[PDB]
């Protein structure tokens, strides 16, 4: 059975290096490479998504690479999404990981360059990271082809066994959570989390909004204005707080 795998991550996070090591052999050719490798009589079509720092659609140009990647994660179905994070800049790369896990999609966090972090006298509790994120957090180094081969086996087992996904608990605020629950039913029948789609709708992500009827569009529009706090400010603040406490727990100074 053929399995669709999406490799997404920050630019220069090792996301590209993993894809080339695994698969061997468009209009966004910056970071749109499709590859294939076979393991245990099953095929693995991989799509290297452009390196991005956050999720955002475009049509405004200068953001085509980002728009392509954001669109794929939100529409293009995939059996698992390999999110590569560079341990050296841990906090920076986790912003997309938070948005990714919010989608409630099969996810595998692959921590890269863990060896370099040891040299900086920084140690990481990968196990504690797995508990907070609720998704498989695997650690390797994409440079090591030996470790890359070991990763193929872990992925195949994980894909067949099923990816256990413990929903991330965020609680932006009852003020925001009330609005989210009111828009959740519109996105029930999707491929991504209905909750996440409403949050993106409340952030005025036109990509999600354009799939809405004009009437439902006006209903969503009104919710943005009938707020005592700016949606963008509130969402960003909650996301930052979670990231900071997460990093301070799993990290260790010497
Ligand atoms: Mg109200
Ligand atoms: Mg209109």
């Amino acid at each position: 059975m053929k399995y669709q795998v999406l490799t997404v991550g920050n630019p220069n996070s090792g996301k590209t290096t993993l894809f080339n090591g695994l698969t061997g052999a468009a209009g966004v050719t910056v970071e749109k490479k499709t590859g294939s490798f076979v393991h245990a009589g099953d095929e693995f079509s991989l799509t290297d998504l452009p390196g991005i720092y956050a999720l955002d659609s475009g049509n405004d140009s200068n953001s085509i690479d980002e728009s392509i990647a954001s669109r794929a994660v939100l529409t293009h179905p995939a059996d698992v999404i390999i999110n590569v994070v560079d341990a050296t800049c841990l906090e920076r790369s986790l912003y997309m990981t938070l948005q990714l896990r919010e989608l409630r999609r099969p996810m595998i966090v692959v921590l890269n360059k863990m060896d370099a972090l040891k040299r900086e006298r920084v140690h990481l509790d990968l196990k504690q990271l797995e508990a907070f994120l609720g998704c498989p957090v695997l650690a390797l180094s994409a440079n090591n082809k030996e470790q890359v081969r070991r990763f193929k086996e872990k992925l195949h087992k994980l894909l067949v066994q099923g990816i256990a996904l413990k929903q991330i608990e965020l609680h932006y605020g009852a003020e925001f959570e009330s609005l989210i629950h009111e828009l959740e039913p519109m996105f029930a029948e999707q491929a991504v989390s209905a909750r996440a789609l409403a949050i993106r709708a409340l952030e005025n992500d036109r990509l999600v909004i354009n799939g809405l009827k004009e009437a439902e569009r006006q209903n969503v529009e009104q919710r943005q204005h009938e707020c005592q706090v700016d949606i963008d400010l509130l969402v960003a603040n909650v996301r930052y707080t979670y990231l900071h406490e997460l990093c301070t727990h799993v990290r260790r100074t010497e």
